[PDB]
């Protein structure tokens, strides 16, 4: 079963100070990215993407230098009022052509900046 987890919170932060929005998933399959957004709509803001693999044309590749295969955490530096507001980390099928379908989403991360 392909889930995406997000911790059910909100994270409270200063203007200026860092934090980490986690994010795993149960399977890499089926391939595609993993892209983060903030805010709602269809104009819901891309914020982070990790890509991966060129695939279909690639089906072999990997990334190997996570500390572990099914984080996609971001860390977000010296946060600043803009930056409040649920981030969303989706998955999607890189399926044969463009754009990208989005097969799974966490339930979402609120950041308040104080």
């Amino acid at each position: 079963e392909l889930k995406v987890t997000q911790p059910e919170k909100s994270v409270s932060v200063a203007a200026g100070d860092s934090t980490v929005l986690n994010c795993t998933l149960t399977s890499l399959l089926p391939v595609g990215p993993i892209k983060w957004y903030r805010g709602v709509g269809q104009s819901r803001l891309l914020i982070y993407s990790f890509t991966g693999e060129h695939f279909p044309r690639v089906t072999n590749v990997s990334d190997a230098t996570k500390r572990n295969n099914m984080d996609f955490s971001i860390r977000i530096s010296n946060v600043t009022p803009e930056d409040a507001g649920t981030y969303y980390c989706v998955k999607f099928q890189k399926g044969p052509s463009e754009p990208d379908t989005e097969i799974q989403s966490g339930g979402g991360t609120e950041v308040y900046v104080l």
